[PDB]
């Protein structure tokens, strides 16, 4: 897995190694202060045989060659050396960031039915942003602190073998503690990040709903909800902090039998006449050396595991499987003749569940247009989906043109379907804005024209700022025939060749339907037509009428001809002005 | 401010001193190990009065004390240190988060419908974890690094009163340094956060109305509004960067002209006589205790900044201002005869644009049915919120049973209120919960018959897993004439004494309407009813219908009466059969 995310940093390498290069030319600097110690005390005063104006020379430029290297010097290494890696991992991120969002337009209605906003962003953002410090305190500071441990126990292999021993004896403890906690610490952060996780969707999902929470004023129930999942965060967020107070203490407990084990025998041995009573003054004097560094490691290695866990649910996003595949035979098809087949289609959301639409059988020729009415939660909604293909028909094929639907790409076959859900969407952004999403790359005069098509520009000029009038997050500030009518603005702006309307009248009044009505039935004269349906009226005129029941199709015909079965349609139309 | 912030620690200034105390008892732990160094040295090794079997034995108390001190009170001494910061903050945080909610759930249909919920949660999340530093960095380490700097400084003070005003000189420098930059980085830190704050918020209304970005592939064209915003983030963030990183050179460089003045003018007054070498090699050793605490405060320094920004910002989101007050005179009034009054009433959403309901006169007596019906966006939604007092009418007053809305306690009128609104809302949570929210403390059998009341019970039990069945986020898993039913079932079990309907019928099929218009004649029958409604018929059996157009009244009557003035009403009317 390191792999992976390093594959990430990869065309940063040199920035990095750069970013390590002038962190090892800093140690150099800590040194020259105790250099300069002794440079005063004995190369001036401790020589005795200088000139009092001679040895107030050298003081001169040894307090003038201080002064360069710390006032001209270390300042560019220092600021380098931080922006260096800030300005690395920080790319990276954004990198990082720039892919899950492809990453997550990829994904299907299927994914976003069943999982929670707050919860992906929660991973796109903090769990991300959380893999920052594998960067800086990995891959950049780590290798330091060897480095140091490398020069320290080389030193001391040098002033004497077996004292040195005395000191890695240590190590391998040292080793087997941290691979005890690891694991545990990389889990209750995991664990941890979950439940962050989990109060941000809360938040999103009640936050975005309050009209509900505040039309029954159950705000101290609700608060309630969120403080269970507000204190699990808590809770399992101090679990992990127990541990990892636990684990620093123990891995520190045996960092600091280290000088002991040492400065013990280093005893028993230079009196037990073994060696240089000043070979064990020197010796001890590098201790610092070689158990300071172990004991920022301990610091390092704790932040890293916390890391691990972060990427570990970055990854586990972006390991979802994409529901709609596009397939190798992958084609940018064009629709010519808005000829729809819907042979033996059968749909089911899951395996366990039963299906919604069973054995459909309908063929629809281009310029027909076709209604689909019948109860609620009939399979219309389900049935209609089935064709810009945002589910794969479970048992079946739907053809345009001959070419079964999995055949396009998918952005070539959405593209050609002008499609208006029952619960349309609007961005918090300008009505132009919105209405461009149709056809983002369209004339401000074209857009006028789907506006006074939907009937909508009349009522976009009445608005404060116009076609710029800011409308609501989610649209608030429009009536229901208001953002109703922009999303209708989308499809003549769109102008394909298929137009499924799913109750694209909802909420208008009888008028403004009217209008719309015959709009439509214009833009709706050659062009392959779906319409699903309430309000009956509004689709007497369809070339065929399909009434849906239970997930199946039970009649078939002209408004004319269903009214004289006397059978299933009728029933419902003779509801109306009975 | 940090008055405020800190009145969140209150309840925690001991758990907080607890944990500065500990914090001193440590650096008596790593003085203690070249202090068994000197003890070995200098203490058992060069006595010159040990026998080789006394020196041994003074060695060994020395180390059977050390392991004791070392494996058994220092680990406690460890872990509690930890613990106890972490558990402090992490609570105090919780708390934080805790007053945030309960702040949003009181903000008004106003400030959600110019704010972005991403946004919003970034605050009540990122911002507020952000200023854990400020416990953590801030009173509970800071601290001991000037603790650290008295001790340091008396000793120079009486090692030389003349010298240690040699080191000291850097100090104001240091400290004007420091004031320079904290604003100017207290600010980026602000823009950054703000800036993440906007990603989020594009996130969330992308994620969640990707069913638009996937009906019209336009993911090329977000995925690029979204590197905008992505990109947007990183400069900021690099801004912020560079800033940190060239402040911390500055800050340090400045502190590190510290020991060397020192050095400059110490050794130059050994020379006419300040003092010897034995004082100016004495007033070196303790450098590392002065400028080394400064050095670390630098750090400390940048952090809180970043800190402060953080509670700049939530701060700023506590401070809103709540458009719904309940004001003193409060009270809990029971509603026992629907009569509603609305009296020159006169609505604005804001001071610069125009109103929308403008003089608006209309008398309900308890138990009435009144309809309100005409062209879309008339006003019919506004006028209707005005009630439930979701905004506060702008010129008049609307009375309930001789109560002006204002003088009740908001929850009470509201929860007395049953309201379907046009947009209703779902929690990705079970078919139960969901109705539950009408009434949180109902019986599983007073649901079930809520459910049988709005035509729901029935499909209910087809869902696998019943009243149990997981509907989706957004309530995405039903139809729309499933998802309203059950909004219709919340108000009986609300059983409310003033029923609102705004177009509660929306997407449901002519028959599952017939239903649920039975069902509501009859919990309709003796309550003050008001009804917003598109499709007339299901309109003509009100007691009197309201025609509204461009925010005023236009006429008033009986569907007879109405059609018989073959006005506005007759004319929209007109239309169905026409
Ligand atoms: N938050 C808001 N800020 C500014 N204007 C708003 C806001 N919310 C709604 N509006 C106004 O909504 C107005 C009229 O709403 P309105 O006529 O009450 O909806 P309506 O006719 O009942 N909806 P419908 O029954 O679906 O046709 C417009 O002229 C908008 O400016
Ligand atoms: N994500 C889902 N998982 C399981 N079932 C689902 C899901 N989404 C929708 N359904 C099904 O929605 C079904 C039938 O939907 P459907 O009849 O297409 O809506 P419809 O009749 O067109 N809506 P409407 O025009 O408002 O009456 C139910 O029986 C549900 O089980
Ligand atoms: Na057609
Ligand atoms: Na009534
Ligand atoms: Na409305
Ligand atoms: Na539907």
């Amino acid at each position: 897995m390191i792999k992976r995310y390093l594959q990430f940093v990869k065309p940063y390498k040199y920035r990095i190694f750069a970013t390590i290069i002038v962190g090892i030319i800093k140690f150099g600097i800590p040194m020259l202060i105790p250099l300069l110690i002794k440079y005063a005390i004995d190369g001036v005063i401790n020589n005795h045989a200088l000139t009092t104006d001679e040895k107030v020379h050298h003081l001169t430029i040894a307090i003038g060659i201080a002064l360069f290297i710390f006032v001209i010097v270390r300042p560019p290494i220092e600021f380098i050396r931080q922006y260096l890696a800030q300005w690395t991992s920080n790319k990276i991120l954004y990198d990082i960031r720039k892919k899950l969002y492809n990453h997550l337009q990829a994904l299907s209605a299927r994914f976003y039915a069943n999982n929670q906003v707050g919860q992906v962003i929660s991973r796109v953002i903090n769990d991300v942003e959380q893999t920052k410090d594998f960067i800086l305190t990995g891959l950049m500071n780590i290798w330091l602190d060897c480095i140091t441990i490398i020069i320290a126990l080389s030193i001391m292999f040098f002033l004497d073998v077996k004292l040195t021993l005395a000191a890695l004896f240590i190590f391998p403890f040292y080793i087997l503690t941290v691979y005890v906690f690891f694991g545990r610490l990389r889990k209750l952060t995991r664990e941890r990040s979950q439940a962050l996780a989990e109060v941000q969707g809360f938040l999103h999902e009640r936050v975005q709903g309050i009209s509900v929470v505040k039309s029954f004023a159950i705000e101290d129930n609700e608060a309630k909800n969120f403080d269970k999942k507000n204190t699990n965060f808590l809770t399992r967020a101090l679990k992990h902090t127990r541990w990892n107070a636990y684990s620093f203490a123990a891995i520190n407990t045996v960092t600091d039998i280290g000088p002991i084990i040492v400065i013990g025998v280093g005893a028993y041995l230079a009196i037990s006449g073994s060696i240089t009573v000043g070979t064990l003054a020197a010796f001890v004097g590098y201790l610092e050396l070689l158990f300071g560094p172990l004991r920022r490691l301990v610091a390092s290695f704790t932040t890293l595991t916390q890391s691990f866990a972060s990427m570990d649910r970055v990854f586990q996003l972006i390991d979802e499987d994409y529901d709609i595949k596009n397939g190798v035979g992958a084609q940018p098809i064009e629709i010519k003749q808005g000829r729809i087949d819907i042979d033996h289609v059968s749909f089911q959301y899951n395996d366990n569940e039963a299906p919604i639409l069973k054995d459909i059988n309908l063929s629809i020729e281009k310029g027909e247009t076709v209604a689909f009415v019948g109860m609620s939660g009939g399979g219309k909604s389900t049935l209609i989906n089935l064709i810009p293909r945002f589910y794969d028909v479970t048992s079946g094929q739907i053809l345009i043109d001959g070419h079964n639907i999995k055949d396009f790409l998918t952005g070539s076959l959405r593209n050609q379907i002008g499609l208006v859900q029952q619960d349309n969407i609007l961005f918090s952004d300008t009505v132009k804005e919105n209405i461009l999403l149709g056809r983002p790359t369209a004339t401000d005069e074209e857009v006028v024209e789907a506006a006074k098509m939907a009937n909508a520009h009349d009522f976009i000029m009445n608005l404060p700022q116009g076609y710029d009038t800011e409308v609501g997050e989610r649209g608030v500030k429009l009536s229901g025939g208001q953002k109703q009518r922009l999303s209708i603005a989308r499809i003549f702006l769109n102008n394909p060749p298929i137009l499924i309307l799913d109750e694209a009248t909802s909420a208008l009044d009888l008028e403004s339907e009217s209008i719309i009505q015959e709009a439509l039935d214009v833009l709706s004269k050659d062009r392959t037509t779906l319409i699903v349906a309430h309000r009956l009226s509004t689709i007497t005129h369809a070339d065929k009428i399909v009434v849906i029941e239970n997930g199946h199709i039970v009649e078939t015909g002209t408004h004319r001809e269903l009214i004289a079965k006397q059978g299933a349609y009728e029933h419902l139309y003779s509801i109306q002005n009975l």
